[PDB]
């Protein structure tokens, strides 16, 4: 049940899960919660959304509570401003430290507390089956 776009293929849960335990599951199949990283994906992501709410790969890191992609993707702060719904992040009640997308539009994401079960998205690279290339 894999969906391919642009290079990658994206796994849209049926269950609802802990942002973390969503990753896990992700990583036991060889991905992660997916990164965004261009107006074209963040499309893709949200139209299949279809308007529920999805886990995605927004977490924060380092000692200011900067965001990050699970995926290691290098988070792109200037270029991801247009991706959050307005006010958001907001870090209501001192405690959202995850993401997910949201609004069913561009500007789609929104904090919410790691610790609630929402559906969630993994997404893998297409790595062809190639031979050493030592
Ligand atoms: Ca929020």
């Amino acid at each position: 049940g894999w969906k391919y776009f642009k290079g990658n293929f994206y796994y849209f849960s049926l269950i609802p899960k802990t942002w973390y335990s969503a990753e896990q599951f992700c990583v036991s199949r060889n991905s992660h919660l997916t990164s965004v990283t261009s107006e074209s994906e963040q499309e893709f992501l949200y139209k299949t959304a279809g308007g529920l709410i999805y886990w995605i790969g927004l977490t924060k890191a380092g000692m200011e509570g900067d965001w990050s992609w699970v995926d290691d993707t290098p988070f792109n702060k200037v270029q991801s401003v247009r991706f959050w719904i307005p006010g958001e992040p907001n870090n209501a009640g001192n405690n959202e430290h995850c993401g997910n997308i949201k609004a069913p539009s561009l500007q789609a994401w929104n904090d919410a507390p790691c610790d609630k079960t929402f559906l969630f998205i993994c997404k893998r690279p297409y790595v062809p089956s190639e031979p050493s290339a030592w």
